[PDB]
């Protein structure tokens, strides 16, 4: 709901913005936003209307929406020299939005390194956090601003501040890949030990998304491979799922140790069976993974790969003497997960390498008799041929076939 001062200072009609005030107009009225003529001259770009403003006595630090002042707006635009003018006139460097961004995390986020500077040479505090525990310096890292961040750290800004959820800027720049600004915080001394609180730290985030400089250089500072989130998870399980075979190799000639397993028992070697990832698998394997390591539950590589369907994972397993006959801890063999999970060409391989077809589980059934339950015609009529008949009644304790998974690793960073 505008009125003429609105209209003239948004439009910079300087000359109707001085008669106005000349005929005792006030500076400081609001439309529906609950902006003033400041805010509408600063989002407009007009730099003598500002002057005119200020200098005729405008509230400086008038609050519209969000809280906004005038310099939010400016600061937003990489308005420079309105910026200067308000802060010349006691605009608060520090005011905050509703959602606790400064006008410092503001040209954080859009990269608006002179406006950034201006507010620091006026006094702004470099490491303000909003309401969810970010500083300016968390900001240009998730927003890639370099040139801002290197401000801000040439000003001494902290380089280890936590969020809420104990993110540090280095856990949000390696999270969203802004890699210049991870390398930036390392060298001007950011921790690459910093633990979020879940336990993630910038190498299991590195090892993740297969960030091989960042990965190097945090383990050129120090950085320890076999830390462990709250789940038990290492940076060279999550490089593992993910099939990053050179960050495999790195963490393992960095000292990572290969037989750590998650808080449910999943090894490196489980999580690439999970994944089909064989050249992971093959790596792991010539570091002395353990070939019939068992969850939990008792999965074994190797069942977890019939689980899944994984083919070449089950052959490469096979290979590596992988126990055929392992079982669970309730008498899942390899034949019996893949019956379950209607995988006919991995019960092929399993029959010709051994596999035992009248394997009971503790409940007493054989695979045919679990496929046959679940409907899996093509695993019964391949196991038919090779397995003892059984009479199927009403009494038969079935398995819980939803219960029988292998166990899986689901934590991730976060954001």
């Amino acid at each position: 709901g505008l009125t003429p001062i609105h209209v003239a200072a948004f439009m910079g009609h300087l000359n109707i913005v001085l008669l106005l005030l000349q005929n005792g107009a006030s500076p400081d009225v609001t439309n529906i936003r609950g902006e003033t003529a400041l805010h509408m001259a600063a989002r407009a770009g007009q730099v003598e209307v500002v002057r005119c403003l200020l200098r005729n006595g405008a509230l400086v630090d008038a609050r519209a929406r969000e809280e906004q002042t005038p310099l939010h707006i400016a600061s937003r635009l990489g308005k420079t020299e309105i910026v200067q003018l308000l802060l010349q006139h006691m605009a608060h460097p520090d005011a905050a939005t509703t959602n606790g961004y400064t006008p410092l995390h503001i040209s954080a986020r859009e990269g608006q390194v002179d406006v950034a500077s201006v507010l620091l040479e006026a006094g702004a505090a470099h490491s303000l956090a909003t309401k969810k525990g970010f500083t300016p310096l968390h900001v240009a890292a998730k927003y890639g601003s370099l040139d801002v961040a290197k401000l801000l750290l040439q000003r001494r800004a902290a380089a280890d501040s936590a969020g809420k959820n104990g993110l540090t800027p280095l856990h949000v720049a390696a999270h969203y890949d802004n890699q210049k600004v991870a390398l930036l915080l390392l060298e001007k001394g950011a921790s690459p030990h910093a633990t979020a609180k879940n336990g993630y730290t910038p190498l299991h985030i590195a090892a993740k998304k297969n960030q091989m400089q960042i990965a190097s250089t945090l383990l050129n500072y120090g950085a320890e491979t076999n830390i462990v989130t709250k789940q038990g998870v290492t940076p060279l399980h999550l490089a593992s799922q993910e099939g990053h075979t050179d960050m495999v190799t790195l963490l393992l000639d960095k000292g990572a140790n290969i037989h750590m397993s998650t808080k449910s028992g999943l090894t490196s070697l489980h999580l690439a069976a999970q994944e089909d990832k064989v050249n992971v698998a093959d790596i792991l394997t010539k570091h002395g993974a353990d070939q019939d390591a068992h969850t939990k539950l008792g999965y074994t590589p190797l069942i977890v790969a019939c689980h899944y369907g994984n083919v070449k994972m089950v052959n490469f397993l096979l290979k590596q003497g992988a126990n055929v006959n392992a079982k669970t801890k309730n008498g899942y063999t390899p034949l019996h997960q893949a019956a379950q999970q209607g995988h006919t060409h991995i019960i092929n391989v399993l029959l010709q390498h051994g596999a035992k077809p009248n394997a009971t589980t503790a409940n007493g059934n054989t695979a045919l008799a679990i496929a046959k339950r679940l409907g899996y015609i093509s695993v019964v009529d391949t196991l038919k041929v090779v397995t003892e008949e059984v009479t199927t009644t009403t009494t038969t304790i079935t398995e819980k076939h939803k219960l029988n998974v292998p166990e899986t690793m689901t934590e991730v960073l976060d954001v």
